[PDB]
């Protein structure tokens, strides 16, 4: 009967290694082997509610007559093994996805789908040259772990992402475990403790020592912590560089406050060429799909489109598990939410075409230090040579509000930053109140011409659109760890005094900054918990106690021989 | 095989009348009858992930051997009939449970979970006398739809919940249809308008007129704006009176910012004495279960604990629907978190046994007139006769902010009141700064000595927690529309320049005011778009134009021979 299905439960499934994974099976009433659609999972597939509101309504696949299939990953809830992150992902879903095409129900198509943690491993699946794997879907999703979540373009530690994401984990393992022990009850304690206040726990020194974590998921030191170079650690877990030479079809989806975000988009531009690629982008943080924010809010049409979604999925996977030549007609290339009008608009690429890369280049005549100092942006270069200098304490970084959040107040991706406007080492730099709309589409970045008194620091770059009334509101921002200003495999220390030119990656965004409004970029050399605070002294800044860190006295420089700017991809749509 | 199911799609099932309602039938693995669960669905029992994350990860119920039914409401989705709320809904779950006791795989012992609209249908299905109903669980729900959603204890309509469901549902209703109409696509621009902006919506004058609402559902303005009194209409619907002769034992949850909460907890107080009733209350608003709001924050045990309830909700059924009697063992009668000290509490009873009803007057040097204003509150009784007087224009009302609001900013309970603390017409009283905890659980009321310049007017008070950093957090509020000061059933008006003594319900609150803290109440004529504003004229007031109404110079007596006061329920707990 068409629309019905059935569902078993825990059915086993053996790897290489003989260890098995746990999944439920979805089937349709069906009288032949059906397209199959893949998720895999380390939040406990029984756990269906958690996840899906942030993806598909996908029982819709089940009454159109796909089969699904939800595995709980190595080591959690009902499947065998040990879990380390990441590690035994691209065995496990070749393993998987082998099965799932030997059984009777399956016709020989498979595809995924699913969100964050359920994205990655879509990309680690899709390298494995499975033939029978035709499209993915990831959401939220990285192809480069160092990249997004876990460190960044910059070389700084997301430390709140790994603090947060380890403590949320860590529940789960021992939710999971054989047989309750008389010390669960304390640890999850204190795994509260650290989601209730992850800017606490990321303040202890040395960050290394993490007690608790530690024991529960060696990992989080073993690999995060203790590897902060780009190095052969994170290549062996990296997809990126397979991506290029990859066919298959993928839904990309993507939230402007998102984490993963810069990450998300990268993948879009490294499969379209040779596949069916498809992108949307909403105004959405990893933890608030609503559209609503506390001092800012996009209207009902921004909230996470569920049934929409869904009828795109079924219509990508319709043609490219079921052959169905037509099913993608009228369906964009490119979906995204463009901020500031508030509205929804197709594209035929990403990056668009016709985006003029536009410098904006830092001025002002006195100190930019603060919101009331004198700094500029301009589209001409500044007539005299400038420096704004500030001092960098580690011991008071500024802190995070907004961008892209993941556990620490992870919900308010476009928050005001006026709160953070009167401190001496926030640099503001803004243009004129527009008379006219400027739309700003597409990945963003920052050329900074800086000087240090200590052998490295961090430069950070935030772009904001000021309200009327006075908000001051988070678009997106970026970090550059010094000794990773060329590379981040091979780091090099700086020489105080000497100045240099560094690019700082600002993700991406897309903003009309409309009449009524400014243009303004913050510049700091702080950008805490979403990234581990510089100590000035070149040291293994993981493994430092705060007392052994140093203060460092910063310098931006901006004028006709260092034209220091921020370069916006400038969209103009008459 | 344990744990395993089928489900069966858009089952019809024939009402007394012969239209038939769809349902989806999730049936466990098993080898002889099982105990069943209902759920009646207004928003498309397909869409599971829509409502289910506020209430259980029910398909544990399925794994562990109970069916579960979700029935499309008459005229909704795939249902046959034609929709109007509530009036088909007593006899729609009478049928259905006959039918249901009437299967094969059903063994005569019925349940119903679920929340808001979800939660109302199951009072309507308990009053039914169907034997088979063994328990129900209702959630954020009400036995008496004047007193909530659509009014309130005070008699004044509560306009944003009409508003923004009606334009809900009126989407549901467009989707549902028999096939697409061309006027379908601007319908559904002018319901997003509305939901992006109900204050907006609500302000129209005369509230009556609503051309689009109207049209797509005509009970908006046939039954609930036309009429405002308590009268039999009303009780038609009601149920609350039916249910002190019932033996039906409930799961009963409700949120302290949630719009059904007074009459949530009052179901609980009406049925304790004859049937097992459980009660949990969470810091929730109906929109927003995470415990996190933009100036207050609850902890993460403050969210919505779906698997807790999932045991719980398990446990219950367990007990009464398959006759474990030692299935509830170690599960408290009571359940509350309690704010402030944000923690879960366990408790005997609602109320509290041990519940001091405790006056604290108002009092004060000068003019109470907002926040910097002379006003005060004490245990003891004021010294001196005074009074403090405001000007209530109907064209400025009050905004509201926080408290119970459902679809106009929902998601804000506790909601900072600053922003109109400089209002002439908002009065503020407030206790010292206090040295000492003072926990206040419980229902919560104020008694005032007012007079008014006009012949019918409204007043307002609200709970206000007073923080050491200045944010003055809402708790809970009232109103009283005078006509109604008596009876919400036979209104009179009352005479210029008369004093009367009020009551006003504040429905319910547990917090505990901390050391640093105050106890503040803020005292007014208007709380808009919570409730409707008050025209002053005595008139009709859905039927007045904004420029028919008239100011009011209101007026609060605070003394010896006026002893104005709130009422709090205070816990004292060494
Ligand atoms: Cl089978
Ligand atoms: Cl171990
Ligand atoms: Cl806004
Ligand atoms: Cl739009
Ligand atoms: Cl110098
Ligand atoms: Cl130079
Ligand atoms: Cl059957
Ligand atoms: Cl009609
Ligand atoms: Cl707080
Ligand atoms: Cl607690
Ligand atoms: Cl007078
Ligand atoms: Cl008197």
């Amino acid at each position: 009967v068409d629309g019905n299905y059935s569902v078993a439960s825990n059915v086993m499934v053996p790897m290489r290694d003989g260890v098995r994974l746990a999944v439920d099976l979805y089937r349709p009433d069906a009288d032949g082997p059906v397209p199959v659609l893949l998720v895999r999972n380390p939040y406990d597939k029984f756990d269906v509610f958690a996840w899906s509101t942030q993806s598909t309504n996908w029982l819709e696949f089940v009454r159109d007559g796909y089969a699904v299939v939800i595995q709980d990953t190595r080591g959690l809830f009902a499947s065998e093994g040990e879990f380390v992150p990441h590690v035994d992902d691209e065995a496990d879903a070749e393993d998987t996805l082998s099965w799932i095409l030997e059984q009777a129900w399956c016709d020989g198509n498979v595809g995924m789908f699913g969100v964050s943690y359920l994205g990655v491993t879509q990309w680690q699946a899709a390298v494995s040259g499975v033939g029978g794997l035709k499209a993915i879907a990831p959401s939220m999703a990285s192809a480069d772990l160092y990249r997004a979540p876990w460190y960044g373009p910059g070389g700084a530690l997301s430390v709140e992402a790994l603090l947060g994401w380890s403590a949320l984990i860590g529940t789960g393992l021992i939710t999971s475990r054989s047989d309750a022990r008389p010390e669960d009850a304390a640890d999850f304690v204190q795994l509260a403790a650290i989601l209730n206040d992850v800017a606490g726990a990321a303040s202890v020194t040395p960050l290394a020592e993490q007690p608790l974590l530690g024991r529960l998921i060696p990992w989080v030191i073993d690999q995060v912590v203790d590897h902060p170079d780009n190095d052969e650690s994170w290549q062996s877990i990296s997809l990126f560089e397979r991506l290029g030479g990859l066919a298959t079809p993928a839904l990309i989806t993507a939230g402007w406050y998102d984490g993963f975000v810069g990450e998300s988009l990268r993948t879009f531009v490294a499969v379209k060429d040779n596949a069916d690629a498809r992108l949307v982008v909403g105004p959405w943080s990893h933890s608030n799909l609503t559209g609503r924010n506390a001092d800012r809010k996009f209207g009902i049409a921004a909230t996470y489109p569920i049934q929409e979604a869904t009828t795109m999925h079924k219509a990508f996977f319709d043609r490219h598990l079921r052959g169905e030549t037509d099913a993608l007609a009228g369906v964009p290339k490119v979906r995204l939410f463009v901020m500031g009008i508030d509205e929804w608009r197709d594209e035929t690429d990403w990056p668009l075409p016709d985006t003029a890369y536009t410098p904006f280049y830092l001025g002002g005549s006195g100190a930019a230090n603060t919101s009331t100092g004198g700094g500029t942006l301009s589209t001409s270069i500044s007539g005299t040579e400038s420096a704004d200098t500030y001092l960098y304490d580690p011991a008071d970084p500024v802190p995070s509000l907004g961008g892209t959040l993941l556990f620490h107040n992870g919900d308010n991706g476009p928050a005001d930053q006026r709160p953070i406007h009167d401190r001496d080492d926030v640099l503001c730099y803004s243009t004129e109140v527009l008379t006219d709309p400027v739309e700003v589409t597409g990945t963003v970045s920052a050329r900074l011409f800086v000087s240090s008194s200590a052998v490295d620091t961090d430069f950070t770059a935030k772009l904001v659109d000021v309200f009327p009334d006075g908000r001051a509101i988070a678009l997106c921002d970026g970090i550059v760890r010094m000794r990773y200003r060329e590379t981040l495999v091979n780091p090099t220390l700086i020489e105080a005094g000497e100045i240099y030119e560094v690019a700082i990656d600002m993700l991406a965004t897309s903003n009309v900054f409309l009449p009524g409004h400014r243009i303004m970029v913050q510049v700091s050399s702080s950008n805490f918990p979403k990234y581990d605070r510089n100590s000035n002294t070149g040291g293994v800044i993981a493994r430092e106690q705060l007392e052994e860190m140093c203060t460092a006295v910063n310098r931006i420089h901006r004028g006709p021989e260092h034209p220091s700017h921020i370069v916006l991809p400038i969209i103009k749509r008459k």
